[PDB]
């Protein structure tokens, strides 16, 4: 339930529900529609 937030947040990435411009869509962070964001 914390590991892919923690692998997306340990990896440079942030879990968002859109990404920000420039950021790429690497993995999926926990919780529904949250996408780990780089
Ligand atoms: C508000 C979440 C608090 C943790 C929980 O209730 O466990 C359920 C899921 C388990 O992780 P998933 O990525 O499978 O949703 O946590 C995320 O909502
Ligand atoms: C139906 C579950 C969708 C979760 C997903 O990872 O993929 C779809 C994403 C979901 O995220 P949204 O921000 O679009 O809701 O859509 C991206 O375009």
């Amino acid at each position: 339930s914390y590991y892919s937030t923690l692998q997306c947040r340990n990896n440079h990435g942030h879990c968002r529900r859109l990404c920000f411009h420039g950021e790429q869509w690497i993995g999926n962070c926990n919780g529904r529609h949250q996408h780990c964001c780089k």
